[PDB]
């Protein structure tokens, strides 16, 4: 409260790391559904029903630009990506396995570099 804080967390490293995790998301091999906005103009359906479109190289233009505040609003746009294709696509598909592999390589690379 007031005049009364815990002790400052050090967050100097965070802009690094964060940039780190998402290269290594950028690489893996099954990134390739998430590298580039969806087409909105050539996927039927996507526009109307995902409400807020996220991809990799989005979200590492608004790293580079200062445009996340913290580390944990960088997490919430790469799970946006996972939920999106989640909404979208059937578990049953490469697609879909992508989403669910790529979520999981993020939550470990997440949990080990940070909590
Ligand atoms: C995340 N991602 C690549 C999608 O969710 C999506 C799913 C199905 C598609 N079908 C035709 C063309 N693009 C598509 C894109």
């Amino acid at each position: 409260s007031m005049s009364v804080k815990k002790p400052k967390r050090d967050d100097s490293k965070d802009l690094a790391l964060c940039s780190m995790i998402l290269t290594e998301m950028e690489t893996h091999e099954d990134a390739w559904p998430f590298l580039l906005p969806v087409n909105l103009k050539l996927v039927p359906g996507y526009k109307k029903v995902i409400k807020k479109p996220m991809d990799f190289s989005t979200i590492r233009e608004k790293l580079s630009s200062g445009q996340y505040p913290n580390l944990e609003t960088f997490a919430l746009d790469v799970r946006l990506v996972f939920d999106n294709c989640e909404t979208f696509n059937e578990d049953d598909s490469d697609i879909g396995r992508a989403g669910h592999n790529m979520r999981k390589y993020f939550e470990k690379k997440w949990t080990d570099t940070f909590k």
